[PDB]
């Protein structure tokens, strides 16, 4: 009861992770990394 937008309150956590993972991949190298992207 209370709270709302449950899928968003999970999405922010998956986005912090996926975004930090994607920023890691770009920071680390991006297409130049060679590692496929976190996807
Ligand atoms: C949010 O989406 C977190 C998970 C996400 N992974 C993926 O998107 C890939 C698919 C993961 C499927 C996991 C299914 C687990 C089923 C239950 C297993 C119970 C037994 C386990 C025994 C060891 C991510 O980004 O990490």
């Amino acid at each position: 009861h209370x709270q709302g937008t449950f899928t968003s309150d999970l999405s922010k956590q998956k986005d912090s992770r996926r975004a930090q993972d994607f920023i890691e991949w770009l920071k680390n190298g991006g297409p130049s990394s060679g590692a496929p992207p976190p996807s």
